[PDB]
């Protein structure tokens, strides 16, 4: 049974493909880098999708248990998220197939949250200790991904609806998450998921810039500011995050890292904080590069699949 | 002694009158529908106001107890809210009387929150279990209603102050409400009030569009997106909300429903998401229509007044 | 050992100097009032800085303890905040020295939060009872002060980053603070710090207007509205806040008061709510004047320094 969180791998790679794509007209060679990342992300996604279909057929009770868990359900949102991102990649080659994937992932994520996120409001299942960064995946990241994918298809006003859902959902959840983190020491087995705390502001601004035609305005700058604050906090926390050692869970950070890269291309194009933009783009690529190297290492020892 | 929550009835009807009013120049017949709803809402308001004056005179200790309750105090805000909405209706016929009611309701709600909402910060009375959707009434809905009523009178900048108070108060309360709902199963006797969770985004965007001259902009679209997310969540939850049967408390939903209708008229006028707008307007009218039919039924059996 | 909170005194005076500065071209005499307040604030800052250097040298364990406290650490942020404000004052006379102080305070506050605010997310030190208004100092006020100081130096886009960090940090913390205040009665020994609750919206709008060239727009009006709501709440609460008597801790209120004054100058210049602006400016000056008189009284009896 494939661990569902592994979908974070094609997610990070696919998002990074899209970042490089947005540099092609400033530096032509970026398109080849983008295409390579995009093909690799897509191949990995295909494999993981097939593996998850196998899980649904032969390990369905394992899926049922993860679905009904008030903590583990969130990782399932990675499936429609990555479906949309692979759609966004494939758009450069086949807009028809791209659009099919984008709608499948959009309907899928919205149905998923409507069924499961709402159900939590019945009480008595979710506990204080369930207040984990992973909740951002169905609640926030999935909506931002729909927003930017729909904008790609030309549905800007519908994209703004999904954008708003994600942005307000973020602001509404984060207050209780950070209070929980302050009071309760997140157990080491979950600590890598602190990397998801990097994501919201960067995924938000990336989606926003996708829908608003790359206009770097006051809202975009505001979001970058909080994003960088969180980055600095997580950098200071990193030795604690990895107290028990480096692990594959660190792909959690790739969501925010790839969105820092993507948004940086727009800041750069807009001639806003170009120095910060260069740093952000280089930093995020180096860190995802390290994730890839660590992953090849783990594969190189049979430490990847359970 | 009239249950104070019954003011939600003229509230929902009055708000719906105003929605139809905003369609009159697209479809002239809308004005008659608006006038009928408005007269009915006003008549019901007059009756309930007289009944509440009777309560204050002969059942004052019942009023005192509801006022000092950290949960029940909120429903009292329905009185100045409905006072303002009836003012907004009457403006079409007598702007002088309308303006008197609007100021009475505005001063009244602001005094009410200043006295009671602040007092909660003294601690030791409000408990975790007091964290109920009804808190949105004094904290959020009342401010939005002042904002739009003041805009009607031409006081746009003052309206923005009340708008800001409501919007930020919303974003500041909702995080702790949804966390509470996730952890603690709201008792069935209060569950109909989950309908108030529909209200914030729709009441917010309705007030916003009233003050900003109906300009459907990025903020408006963002608010609609979160509003519809909450709608989908509450639709999924509805069988649970009414587990113990349909009751008059479901008028809780009318605040959000009527504001969905009102905001839809502006989206439609602005040629933004006209299909969504038509659905929203029809849906909200049908649901409030069902509330009315259920209410006539309850009246038809002597199940209305305590 | 100087109590670290006393830095709130030069903070309030310095911010008030800057408010008067912004009136000089409407009323020339304002410049002398500004210069006098600015010189006094700077002199007091110099003294307190020297006293705190003495504390670091001879009472270092007292500094260590305040730093590691999940509640008391916050007051240390007053040091870089006041450093920046004194920089802003001195800019009128020596932009080079001003710029040095502004960068020292900016780097200092950002390093301070990066080290200490993030550390809280490790859990097990901060407790529910640590949820105090003072947390706004490192988390929110320091970022807004960097934003406006950087804008003064011409670094508007960097200022927007700090602005965004402060604004989102505010919205993210306040929900849990107000819920805590509702449930837990803040002990009298801390109650004066309720005055910090006045600060966020006013400090936010002041910083915003500093970066956006004094344009009084929808966001500015929205922030003023919530700011005034909080003012009304705190006015109603004031007898409770001072239940155990007036004390020097009431300088807590000066952060919000001085920012109400500053923002009022911009609303007035912009011909938005000029009546409200006059009230706000006069009110805040009178209240800070009373703080000064009470402080001279306490000094006049040897009740100032521990
Ligand atoms: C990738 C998405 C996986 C979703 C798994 C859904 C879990 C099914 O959930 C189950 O539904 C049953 C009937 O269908 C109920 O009787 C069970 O109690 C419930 O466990
Ligand atoms: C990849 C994500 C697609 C969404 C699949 C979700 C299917 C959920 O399945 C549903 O579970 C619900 C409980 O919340 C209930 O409707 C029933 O339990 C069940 O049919
Ligand atoms: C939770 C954070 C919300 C931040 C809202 C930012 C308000 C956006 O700001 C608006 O942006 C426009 C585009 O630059 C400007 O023209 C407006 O004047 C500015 O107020
Ligand atoms: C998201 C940021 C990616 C953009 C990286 C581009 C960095 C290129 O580097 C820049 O090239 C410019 C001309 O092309 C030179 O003027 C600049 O000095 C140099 O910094
Ligand atoms: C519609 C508004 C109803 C408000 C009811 C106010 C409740 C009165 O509150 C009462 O004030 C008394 C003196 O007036 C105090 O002595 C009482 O302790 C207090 O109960
Ligand atoms: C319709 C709403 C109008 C506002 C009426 C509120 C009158 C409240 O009455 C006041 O209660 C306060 C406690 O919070 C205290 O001032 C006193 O208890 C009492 O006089
Ligand atoms: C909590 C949710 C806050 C959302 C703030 C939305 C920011 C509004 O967005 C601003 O709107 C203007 C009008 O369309 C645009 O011109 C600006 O460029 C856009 O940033
Ligand atoms: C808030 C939404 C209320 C508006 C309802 C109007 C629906 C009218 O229906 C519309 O009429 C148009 C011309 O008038 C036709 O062009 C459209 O195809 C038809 O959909
Ligand atoms: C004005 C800023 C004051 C900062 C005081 C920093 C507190 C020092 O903190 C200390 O660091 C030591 C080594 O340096 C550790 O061994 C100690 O455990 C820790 O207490
Ligand atoms: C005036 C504010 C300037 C910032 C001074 C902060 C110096 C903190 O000092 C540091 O404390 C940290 C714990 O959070 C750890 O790095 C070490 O304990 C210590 O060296
Ligand atoms: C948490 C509070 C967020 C409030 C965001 C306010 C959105 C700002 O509003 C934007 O401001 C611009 C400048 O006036 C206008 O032109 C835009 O149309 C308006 O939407
Ligand atoms: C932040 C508010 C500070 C501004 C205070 C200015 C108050 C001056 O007072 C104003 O003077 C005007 C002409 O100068 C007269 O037209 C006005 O009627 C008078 O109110």
């Amino acid at each position: 049974p494939l661990p569902t969180g592994y979908f974070g791998i094609p997610l990070g790679l696919a998002a990074l493909s899209l970042a490089w794509f947005h540099l092609e007209n400033l530096f032509p060679a970026a398109r080849m880098v983008s295409d390579v990342l995009g093909i690799v992300a897509s191949a990995v996604w295909i494999l993981f999708i097939l593996m998850y279909a196998y899980k649904l057929r032969y390990y369905f009770e394992e899926v049922r248990a993860e679905y009904h868990s008030p903590v583990r359900f969130s990782f399932i949102a990675l499936i429609p998220i990555t479906t949309m991102l692979v759609g966004d990649i494939l758009y450069r080659w086949n807009p028809l197939i791209a659009e099919v994937l984008i709608w499948i992932g959009t309907i899928g994520q919205l149905l998923f949250s409507t069924l499961r996120v709402s159900e939590l409001w019945q009480g008595g299942v979710f506990e204080q200790k369930s207040t984990h960064p992973s909740f951002y995946l169905p609640a926030v990241a999935a909506n931002f991904t729909s927003a930017s994918s729909l904008a790609l298809l030309g549905y800007h006003d519908l994209g703004y609806l999904f954008f708003g859902a994600g942005m307000i959902a973020w602001i509404i959840f984060e207050p209780v998450l950070l209070q929980h983190l302050r009071i309760s020491s997140l157990e080491p087995q979950f600590r890598a998921t602190m990397g998801i705390v990097l994501a919201p502001a960067f995924v938000c601004v990336s989606a926003y810039l996708s829908i608003n035609h790359g206009e770097v305005d006051t809202l975009a700058k505001i979001l970058w500011g909080y994003g960088f604050l969180q980055l600095f906090f997580l950098l200071r926390l990193f030795p604690w995050i990895v107290e028990k050692g480096l692990n594959i869970g660190l792909w959690a950070f790739s969501v925010g890292l790839a969105s820092m890269a993507n948004s940086a291309t727009a800041f750069y194009h807009g001639n806003v904080l170009q120095g910060v933009s260069i740093f952000a783009f280089v930093f995020s690529n180096v860190m995802i590069g390290l994730l890839v190297l660590m992953t090849i290492y783990k594969l190189t020892k049979g430490q990847f699949f359970l």
